[PDB]
């Protein structure tokens, strides 16, 4: 089972740690570094119109943080949605997908028509998540990055 | 047990520390420097591990800045039941290495051991592991004896 809650202060190293991976940061626009902590908490504090929540994942009687899922954009009638998730070894089994259809239920309740994702194309994981959850490619972003879009 | 330079001090180990310990050891720019790891862990190695442990201490690093704390890395000492125990250190944030706070780490590890009567501890490193070579030959630690392939044991006497 998968439940997720918003991030406080103590997930910020633990955060820090997945996005500083570079078999994750491969994925993300320009990084080319492991993150410094003045970045990651200059991050943490110019956070605005957004959402951040952590994964949890329960099982055999334990639960454990197992990635992050996130809305930002939310002053707009199209905000975005960002979905990671550590464990590497966790990837192809739904917990992204489940995640992200948790945020869309929320945002549709809360009265979104529209919502987004920026994916870089080689995140072929990525995009089959949001396509299995019926985005299109709708718009290129910045250089070999895509924006797909889903009507809520 | 802490250590001014800022501040280092380290705490034991908790459940909670478990997917931030594994998230740095899953970090192929670490795991380069550890004995024929080739991949991310995946939790139940690391569960099965953390259920295992035995004559074992493991502990965090917290660094003190801005007189806030944050959690940095992790120091462990293994074969307590030995008169020689085993000494394992790992800094999770990458732009902090080469600032000592490994070497104040260890430091405060041998203290702990020392004033509970061992007279010996040791590291097992990998060749290529430079920065980690230097921190034990900072602290006095001595080439001594090969370990596994491309591994070597560095001792030191307390």
């Amino acid at each position: 089972k998968i439940i997720i809650r918003q991030i406080t202060d103590n997930d910020l190293e633990l955060l820090m740690a997945w996005r500083s991976n570079p078999l994750i940061y491969k994925f993300f626009y320009i990084q080319k570094e492991p993150l410094k902590w003045e970045e990651h908490y200059s991050w943490w504090m110019s956070r605005e119109n957004r959402v951040d929540w952590i994964i949890l994942l329960r099982e055999n009687n334990t639960i454990r943080k197992v990635g992050s899922v996130n809305v930002s954009q939310l002053n707009t009638d199209n905000p975005e949605i960002g979905i990671l998730i550590g464990e590497f070894f966790l990837w192809g089994k739904h917990i992204g997908r489940h995640s992200v259809s948790l945020v869309l239920k929320w945002l549709k309740n809360i009265g979104y028509k529209k919502a987004h994702a920026r994916i870089l194309e080689n995140n072929i994981r990525s995009i089959k998540l949001f396509e299995s959850l019926g985005f299109k490619k709708t718009k290129k972003g910045r250089e070999n990055e895509w924006i797909y879009e889903v009507n809520l």
